[PDB]
């Protein structure tokens, strides 16, 4: 009479047998959007529901991109991945009057970035590290920049560290809304040291190649930045156009520093956010074009400073300013007196700022700013850090708070994100759990529910045939403070049996792993098929619960986060249904670091662990991330905690545990170096362990074949550790 | 019951073999280090005195790695700051102590980053290499004379080898040869300008923030090789007012027509030198004999004195052309050469005649010529009892070479079947070294009447320790497959029941030229496996091992990864049907060429092997070096042998690994078999969805021989095997 449905199996996960539909769409105006219906790209109506085929069923096309004036379309193909965001591609442009490929002045192959202007059909592209502007797809490119040099000078695109860590994007250029100006950044990596690693390629390659990338590790030379802006409107200087530099404020010129972002606030006002390499001080420069000359006016009474007292500035970087349409006001998320991030309103002419939200909860992002409302996401509802809901607040009197999503579907839906059309006339709401993802469309006017876009009924019906695990989300209180955790529980869970326990850890700063999101992943398999409980715990300083929790780790990575994982397992351990002799832990990247530090703790709580692409020593990781939390590796600053918080210093304690260490050899992010040094430390101390390298894989180990292999291999390891035939 | 031989005993050298390492300094005396200081011994009577007391307060301030006494006993050279490079390559600091006073030499010292130093064969001249250039000192306390000016890191090598010449050709770092006197210094120059680099990462100390890329000129199969020149200097010509002049000797035109190697150089007299050259298609070698012309300063290589070596069945020599052994007069020499039925025997040559007379014959092989006097030749062979894995010393009369005496065969027939020998100057005395199958035994003899003089070391101390350990036994025997017998050994666990069912590890190497079944006493990993874990460790010599004639050896010519692999499987099969072996628990492992075989075996689909360990395997011959690879495989081109290069990769057999448990191990700083090779294996297994185990050892080279890594790799392999064999 026991349940005899199939379980959710490893093959299920790897083959993606059970598909989550995500209804991915792209707004193209205020009332119409783009959606791929299987083989076709449809255009839809927001007001109603009429759709029409836009493009229906040699070159595999990676993406299509239409100009804001509807007259041309770009398609990229021959797509070749670089780093996380960076790519090269070929581009051809077609007409939108006569669906015909433009034959003449064609964008070069090996182009690195392309972008329409916000209006009209202007195009700027980056190729061999220099910026080019096409006045029209048929006419000739104008060369804006002549300094570009492989691995040395980057114009209009980022170098490695700016791509991964500060911009989270490859693009380093910014059209004015007019289309008049084109702003761009220039990066100089001349003195940045290179990470070099072997790349083995196809078996046919007789000698291995070595990849060389400018990559500043903690306390190494950082690249330098310059900011320029060019007038594309009138630039009759066809051979040599004239670029106008805006310097950082003298506040920044005292040492090395970063450009964090640029925002055009109006047609002739641009905002620059700079940050010192000691990332506890950031300045906002407001710069105004003066038509009498060709200069810009930054440094004045318009500077807005942000200092961090108990940590660093922002979560992963200073918050983005949102400007009014007549932009001499802007809204920005800022940590307040009690240490919770809320929205402050700014006036551009001096003054401080005025908060318009408050409470023991955090605004995560401002999603849209209209002439009458500000929309934002927060975890206010039900006091649940792991929840996310859409809110709107009235502009003039900001007391008026409506939640747009909270009560839509409170059982199924506790984790919302949003996508607004042009002018925020409509929005797609995206519910990511704990139910099956639910995707709805709304009009802002009365924010009425128009339609349900996707309800994942299909998946739901399939899953009825499968023994699926449940997820429990709750909290424990260690010394005065609630700390949240989640458990993935085997089907037909029986609190009178003993189950093995896998702690899934990331535990990096700014981070959150106990949440309300629905996932089908490796944990799903472990719970369903192998009857393993998979838990996650957010300790000090996980994110989204105030600075007192988040900043607890400042200048002291690999202490309190590791501590809290241990004693979380101890508490989990005390409940009757957890087998104390079969507790394990695994994690990736920062999670690999914490796993390794836990296993080397000597705690005696954990039987075994798996570390995938771990950091091992903070001097090995990039300057922007680690220096944010760790300061600089010098005697004068924080060298001392840099040295006592390596994995290698704890190798002796690994004698007690079964350890599995995995790393891709072409990891450009966390370098194979880091695991190479862990293994050497373990060897030197006489500790046995298991290892696996993945040839030519990077940080994601994300090739279809490698993806399957790694999870297969980890499943074998876990099962043997827990004595599961 | 008694204690077993445990893994720790192997790793910690608990039970040590004692050696007796001596250095003949004359025709009747040898040096020997006893505990701390250096003794000099009279061979006839065995009495000794102190040559150098236990007082390194001459340096005192540096700990000495090694040292070297000048031939005339006047000086001692000590090295410190020893820094390993490749297999034989290293760099060091050096001081010279003048033994006939008390003081070290302080002015005109040997520079601190020196790459190689050697005394002359007599007297106390010195030649050394520093920044890739050769220097000579006529006296330790006189200034150095610079001989070469072209030296350039990683590009021009004077007096020292580049990678491929060090590893594969000379088997040494040195590329200089003093004449016997020695008035002349001969040296080779290597030019690696157009040789592609192998690049790999070196991670170094934890404190190194950025990994460094190591770049080494290394010719892979069918790439641009280094070129060589050869010179000789008249050292007696160096004076305060006289420059160094380096006379070139050019290769013969039969070599100059294409790519070629310098194989070896042998001084025949104080005025006569032999050089062996080898074509890159290694089917053809030429030996030149060159005479010094007094009033010219030239070296004359008469065409009439050339001798050429060709093969049909295969390549020339075992790993290289054999060495010539010249008579005192220098007008004749003896060389080991393959005969009509493919057996290596001693041929006698006159330097001006092409036709050579064989003076030994039989279905066995001469391994080496050890000594030549005016009346006898001494050599080692495996003739005795028809056992290819035994070695005995014989002597043969030069006149009636039909008169042969075996000098070691019957000295101790049960305990001693594997000998090597060290003769004195002019061969008045010799030390016999017995290496198995019993405990090592060292003896001294007089050549006069092959009288035994005394036992030097009998390892009595080790035997008595070993009486309290459960030691395994060694069985050496053969099977016959078709027309031929093939030899194997088994390490047998103590208490060995021939009806009970034992798990079997096949220990394999099986590279060309090689031998894994023999008479040697070893304390190793297999000893622990047998003694502690009760596992039988077998090895098998198939096609094309030595030392059993060209018929067996050349069988894999141009076909690496075929018959070698077949024969290991067959061997396991014939072991299988023994009542004392469990066919459900057969494993295989090997290192280097042995890792390749292991891998090709496991990927075979044989069904024989449950599991397997490959340590630093070759996976694809295009990845390995020109000299070794092309010897057996020719060139990777359509017109030659590319078809089989492509047919003999481990990667091609990836899908067949589904059925076995595979552990793949490789050091990341392997300069010899590059990590690339295992990296391609792993990728091919990944791409085919085959699970396996892996281990890298960062910064370890081909031998994985660092103290801690050695310990780690063996305990890791032991865990793997035991779990394979359901042992623990
Ligand atoms: C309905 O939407 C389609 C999609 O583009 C559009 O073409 C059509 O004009 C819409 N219908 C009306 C009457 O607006
Ligand atoms: C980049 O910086 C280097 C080193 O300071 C300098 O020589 C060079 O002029 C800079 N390049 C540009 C285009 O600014
Ligand atoms: C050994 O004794 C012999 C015979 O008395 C003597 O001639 C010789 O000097 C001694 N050798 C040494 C090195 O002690
Ligand atoms: C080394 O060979 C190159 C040819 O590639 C040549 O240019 C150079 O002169 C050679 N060096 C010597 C010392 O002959």
């Amino acid at each position: 009479t026991a349940d005899s449905r199939k379980t959710y199996t490893l093959t299920d996960y790897l083959k993606n047998t059970y598909r989550l539909k995500l209804y991915s769409l792209r707004w193209i105006s205020d009332h119409e959007y783009l959606y791929k219906q299987e083989n076709n790209i449809l255009v839809f109506n927001a007001e109603y529901g009429n759709s029409s085929v836009f493009l229906e069923n040699g070159h595999s096309i990676n993406d299509y991109s239409i100009s804001p004036d509807g007259q041309f379309i770009l398609l990229e193909y021959n797509y070749v991945k670089q780093w996380r965001h960076s790519y090269t591609a070929s581009y051809d442009i077609y007409d939108l009057n006569k669906r015909q490929l433009i034959t003449e002045e064609r964008i070069p192959n090996n182009t690195q970035w392309v972008t329409w202007s916000p209006v009209g059909h202007k195009l700027a592209y980056v190729w061999n590290n220099d910026i080019y502007v096409k006045i029209e797809p048929n006419l000739p490119s104008y060369r804006i920049t002549w300094t570009g040099k492989e691995d040395i000078i980057y114009n209009g695109i980022t170098d490695w560290v700016y791509e991964e860590e500060v911009f989270s994007a490859y693009s380093a250029l910014w059209w004015s809304p007019n289309g008049t100006f084109l702003a761009y950044a220039q990066f100089n990596d001349t003195e940045v040291p290179l990470i070099e690693y072997s790349f083995y390629s196809d078996e046919s390659l007789q000698y291995p190649k070595t990849v060389r990338v400018p990559y500043p590790k903690a306390g190494a030379v950082n690249p330098t930045v310059k900011f320029f802006v060019v007038n594309t409107d009138s630039l009759s200087s066809v051979t040599n156009a004239t670029s106008i530099q805006i310097t950082a404020p003298a506040s920044m010129l005292i040492g090395d520093h970063y450009l964090c972002d640029v925002t055009w606030a109006t047609q002739e006002r641009i905002s620059l956010q700079w940050l010192r390499r000691i990332q506890n001080y950031s300045v906002m420069d407001i710069c105004d074009y003066d038509e009498s000359s060709g200069r810009w006016n930054c440094l004045v009474a318009r500077q807005h400073i942000e200092m961090s007292t108990t940590g660093w500035v922002g979560r992963f970087r200073p918050s983005e300013p949102h400007f009014t349409l007549d932009g001499n006001s802007f809204y920005k998320i800022i940590s307040n007196e009690e240490g919770y991030r809320h929205i402050c309103y700014f006036q551009i002419d001096k003054k401080d700022c005025t908060f318009i939200t408050k409470g023991t909860w955090e605004v995560i992002g401002i999603e849209a700013l209209t002439s009458d409302y500000l929309y934002y996401i927060s975890n206010e509802y039900k006091g649940m850090p792991g929840g996310r809901n859409l809110y709107k607040i009235q502009l003039s009197d900001y007391t008026k708070v409506t939640c747009l999503s909270c009560e839509l579907n409170p059982e199924r839906c506790q984790y919302y994100s949003v996508s607004f059309s042009k002018e925020a006339k409509y929005y797609q709401l995206r519910c990511s759990g704990p139910g099956l993802p639910l995707y709805t469309l709304h009009s802002s006017v009365n924010d009425k529910g128009l339609r349900v876009l996707e309800d994942n009924s299909a998946l739901d019906k399939m899953l009825q045939n499968v023994q699926m695990p449940s997820k429990k989300l709750d909290f424990i209180i260690l010394n005065e403070t609630k700390f949240w955790y989640q458990m993935i529980l085997p089907p037909h869970f029986d609190k009178s049996k003993k189950y093995p326990l896998l702690l899934d850890v990331y535990a990096g700063p700014c981070s959150q792993k106990a949440d309300t999101v629905f996932r089908l992943n490796w944990a799903t398999y472990l719970a369903s098929t192998e009857n393993i409980i998979v838990a996650s715990f957010d300790g000090r300083g996980s994110g989204y619960q105030g600075d007192k929790i988040m900043h607890a780790i400042n200048r002291r990575l690999g202490t309190f986060e590791v501590e809290d994982q241990i004693e979380a397992a101890r508490q989990f351990s005390k409940m009757g249904f957890v087998d104390n002799k079969r507790i394990a832990i695994w994690g990736w990247s920062y999670g690999g670091y914490v796993t390794s530090m836990v296993l080397g703790s000597g705690s005696g709580v954990f039987k075994c662990g798996i570390a995938v692409a771990p950091v091992s020593r903070w001097e090995y990781y990039d300057s922007v991330y680690t220096e944010r939390y760790m300061g600089l590796p010098t005697p004068e600053d924080n060298l001392d905690h840099y040295r006592n918080s390596t994995v290698m210093s704890r190798a002796e304690n690994f004698k007690q545990v079964e350890y599995l260490l995995i790393h891709g050899t072409a990891d450009d992010n966390v370098h194979f170096q880091q695991s190479a040094q862990i293994s050497k430390a373990l060897v030197d101390v006489g500790v046995d362990f298991q290892a696996m390298w993945y040839t030519d894989e990077d940080h994601g180990i994300a090739s279809s074949t490698a993806h399957q292999h790694i999870y297969t291999h980890m499943s074998h390891f876990i099962k043997q550790c827990f004595s599961l035939p």
